[PDB]
């Protein structure tokens, strides 16, 4: 997250991190006890099974005993197209299920078809880099931004942060957009650099595959 603000303490406790050996390297969202839901370029060309999916964090830089980590047990995809980055989605099911409690919960999604009009007010989130050759971000980044619907394909949900550059960067790849409480993009690619403050942040439209995840899910 670039030009944004440090969390609360789990103030989003369904926010996941994606760690290879320790290190973070994408986002996901925790939709169920044995669920999480992040980006499928996110799995694409990695290990998967050394992946870790880390539940109830907060700083990624000290050892935090409100964590549950888990591994993915099945993967699934319905059409991700790697060149576009056309349903950039993937449905992670763990090998167990979380304990829910104060710092893990599940998150609400939105219904099948509801599209964001321009203007709308999200909060994005993330550990992904803090801008310009800054680093990674050790405690949850959060970042006010504004819907935006021109230079935005109809395949996505697109935000914009006015008046100043800020938004998503690297390693925020599947981390949640969140509007009105419900988790409505997955974060999955930018444009002209981070914070460019010319080309808005594209998100995955989580809305489009409802039916799909609580056909999964159940
Ligand atoms: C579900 O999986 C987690 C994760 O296991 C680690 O991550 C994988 C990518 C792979 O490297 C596995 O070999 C690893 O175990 C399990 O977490 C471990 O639990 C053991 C015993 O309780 C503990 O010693 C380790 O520290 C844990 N590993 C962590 C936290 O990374 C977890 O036990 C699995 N749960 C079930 C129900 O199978
Ligand atoms: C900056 O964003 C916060 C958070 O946005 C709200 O909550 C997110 C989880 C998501 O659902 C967004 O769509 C929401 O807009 C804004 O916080 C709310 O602010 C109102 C007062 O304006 C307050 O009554 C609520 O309690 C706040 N909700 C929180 C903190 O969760 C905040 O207003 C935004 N600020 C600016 C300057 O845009
Ligand atoms: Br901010
Ligand atoms: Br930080």
């Amino acid at each position: 997250i670039v030009g944004g603000r440090r969390a609360r303490p789990h103030a989003w406790p369904f926010m996941v991190s994606l760690q290879l050996r320790g290190g973070h390297f994408c986002g996901a969202t925790l939709i169920a006890p044995n669920f999480v839901m992040s980006a499928a370029h996110c799995v694409a060309n990695v290990n998967v099974r050394a992946v870790r999916v880390v539940l109830g964090a907060h700083n990624l830089s000290r050892r935090e005993p409100t964590r549950q980590v888990f591994a993915v047990q099945r993967i699934f995809e319905n059409g991700y197209d790697p060149v576009n980055l056309l349903n950039d989605i993937v449905i992670l099911q763990l090998n167990g299920s979380a304990t829910i409690n104060a710092n893990v919960q599940v998150a609400q999604l939105p219904a099948q078809g509801r599209r964001l009009g321009n203007g709308v007010q999200c909060l994005a989130m993330g550990w992904g880099l803090l801008g310009r050759n800054r680093g990674i971000a050790s405690v949850l980044q959060e970042l006010n931004v504004t819907v935006v619907t021109s230079l935005c394909r109809r395949s996505n949900v697109c935000t914009l942060v006015r008046g100043r550059q800020a938004g998503v960067c690297f390693g925020d790849s599947g981390s949640p957009l969140v509007c009105n409480g419900l988790i409505h993009g997955i974060a999955s690619f930018v444009r002209g650099g981070c914070a460019s403050g010319l080309y808005p942040d594209a998100f995955a439209p989580v809305a489009q595959f409802v039916n799909w995840i609580d056909s999964i899910i159940q």
